[PDB]
Protein backbone atom coordinates (compact mmCIF):
# COMPACT_ATOMS: atom_id res chain seq x y z
CA UNK A 1 0.00 0.00 0.00
CA UNK A 2 1.55 3.45 -0.88
CA UNK A 3 0.30 6.35 1.44
CA UNK A 4 -0.90 8.68 -0.94
CA UNK A 5 0.28 12.01 0.63
CA UNK A 6 1.16 14.42 -2.68
CA UNK A 7 4.64 14.90 -0.89
CA UNK A 8 5.92 11.89 -3.19
CA UNK A 9 5.59 13.81 -5.80
CA UNK A 10 8.40 17.04 -4.18
CA UNK A 11 10.61 13.73 -3.07
CA UNK A 12 10.94 13.04 -6.56
CA UNK A 13 11.62 16.69 -7.70
CA UNK A 14 13.73 16.92 -5.07
CA UNK A 15 15.37 13.64 -6.34
CA UNK A 16 15.65 15.36 -9.61
CA UNK A 17 17.07 18.36 -8.34
CA UNK A 18 19.73 16.48 -6.63
CA UNK A 19 20.61 14.65 -10.23
CA UNK A 20 21.02 18.29 -11.62
CA UNK A 21 22.93 19.54 -8.42
CA UNK A 22 26.47 18.64 -9.59
CA UNK A 23 27.97 21.11 -7.91
CA UNK A 24 29.22 21.27 -4.64
CA UNK A 25 28.49 24.11 -1.96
Amino acid sequence: FETLRGDERILSILRHQNLLKELQD
